[PDB]
């Protein structure tokens, strides 16, 4: 419940790490973990992709899921997840308290009555038909990020609950996300899939009209063409251009709680010297930084769609003991404690679409416990002159979608 208290809720999993208004300034120092997560993950995904090919993704979406995870981990398992989404950056000495405010920071985000924007969210367990989860897990997960558990049958019909999967997360979000979990990864002992989602359509506050919109050649590093569509307007602004010749841009949505932050640096000059500084503070400078100005906007009318899988970078930034199967702990899930229980791969799945009337980004992540651990399907080609985006929830401090826009085609 949104409508809650500290002690009221007792969200007690099996394991508690301790990390050596009130609610207020800690659902805040959580947006701030969130970030850092963010930007750490943004940066060891870049690396695992070209400069010229698109990026995008909701940290937020991952974020979440993984503290859905949380709940059922414990020992080394539960401090690393701690760690690496920075969830020990918090105040309190217990780690089943991080959850409370991240349903709190969830109740801000998914409900209000300022219905400017739609930002709706789904999450969802889908564990073993056969099996026996446990009954708090089961409650703390129901009750904290509204996670019911659905029987699905894993051992016999393997590839019908995978696809299962894929179409509810493809209810979830328009039929934007479909593809969320790859054809193949869950097996016969796949025991129990998180999934979350993210879900957003704003409006400009102020559009551009359709009259103006031309369409110019744009020139991939490749050494071909492609046709683009260019939007264009003048109006006033948040804008500012920062050190070495970088420029911030803010489009707003109708009613200034979510906007979207354009980020293009000097010709001369490469996004990979930017990309290599992002921090969540350097971000702050810059929106601090901004002020109003009569400008002349030209911004592509486009889409872009991106899907991978996090364990690599995961384990790269500190996400060891979860994907091994004899080191995972996670004894909370199921009824005795299968220790079994290891995470075998994880996806995420991201679309932005950009018009003159406005935007619409959608995410899912979605944790596979104990299947198979494929390598990714991804086909993607490489155009210039990229450009970093990022939606964000202003009040909340919190990045809902960030990506790189390299290719309007
Ligand atoms: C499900 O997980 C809970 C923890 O959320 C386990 O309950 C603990 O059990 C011990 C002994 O019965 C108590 O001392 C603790 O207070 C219990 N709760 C917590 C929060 O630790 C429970 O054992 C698990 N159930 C099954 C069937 O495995
Ligand atoms: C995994 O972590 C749990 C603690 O989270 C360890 O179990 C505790 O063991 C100590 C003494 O050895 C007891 O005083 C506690 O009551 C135990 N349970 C809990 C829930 O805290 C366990 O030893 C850890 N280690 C391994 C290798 O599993
Ligand atoms: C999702 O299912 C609900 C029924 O609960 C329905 O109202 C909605 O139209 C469906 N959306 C998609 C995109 O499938």
């Amino acid at each position: 419940i949104c409508t809650a208290k500290p002690r009221d809720i007792p969200m007690n999993p099996m394991c508690i790490y301790r990390s050596p208004e009130a609610t207020n300034r800690r659902v805040w120092e959580l947006s701030k973990a969130n970030s850092r997560f963010a930007t750490t993950f943004y940066q060891h995904l870049a690396d695992s992709k070209n400069d010229n090919d698109n990026i995008f993704l909701s940290p937020l979406s991952i974020s979440t899921a993984f503290a859905m995870t949380k709940l059922g981990a414990c020992n080394d398992t539960l401090q690393q997840l701690m760690e690496v989404f920075k969830f020990d950056t918090i105040s309190e000495k217990t780690s089943d308290q991080i959850h409370f405010f991240f349903a709190k920071l969830n109740c801000r985000l998914y409900r209000k009555a300022n219905k400017s924007s739609k930002l709706v969210s789904a999450n969802r367990l889908f564990g073993d038909k056969s099996l026996t989860f446990n009954e708090t897990y089961q409650d703390i997960s129901e009750l904290v990020y509204g996670a019911k558990l659905q029987p699905l049958d894993f051992k016999e019909n393997a590839e019908q609950s995978r696809a299962a999967i894929n179409k509810w997360v493809s209810n979830k979000t328009e039929g934007r996300i479909t593809d969320v979990i790859p054809s193949e990864a869950i097996n016969e002992l796949t025991v129990l899939v998180l999934v979350n989602t993210i879900y957003f359509k704003g409006l400009w506050k102020s559009k551009f009209s359709p009259e103006n919109t031309r369409k110019e050649l744009f020139y991939k590093a490749d050494g071909e063409s492609c046709s683009a569509s260019m939007m264009y307007q003048e109006g006033k602004f948040r804008y500012r251009r920062v050190a070495e010749g970088t420029q911030v841009l803010e489009l707003p949505f109708k009613g200034d709680d979510i906007t979207m932050v354009l980020i293009l640096p000097k010709p001369e000059k490469s996004l990979a010297k930017v990309e290599k500084e992002l921090t969540p503070e350097v971000l702050q400078e810059w929106l601090d930084e901004l002020e109003e100005m009569m400008l002349v906007v030209h911004m592509p009318r486009f889409r872009i769609e991106d899907g991978f899988s996090l364990k690599e970078q995961l384990q790269d930034m500190g996400l060891v003991d979860l994907f091994s199967p004899e080191k995972s702990k996670l004894p909370g899930i199921v009824a005795e404690g299968r220790d079994d229980l290891y995470v075998s791969d994880a996806f995420h799945k991201a679309f932005l679409e950009v018009n003159e009337e406005g935007s619409e980004a959608a995410a899912s992540t979605a944790v596979v416990i104990a299947g198979r651990s494929l390598n990714p399907n991804r086909v993607t080609f490489k155009a210039n002159r990229p450009f970093l985006v990022f939606i964000r929830e202003v009040p909340l401090n919190t990045i809902i979608f960030m990506g790189r826009v390299a290719n309007p085609c």
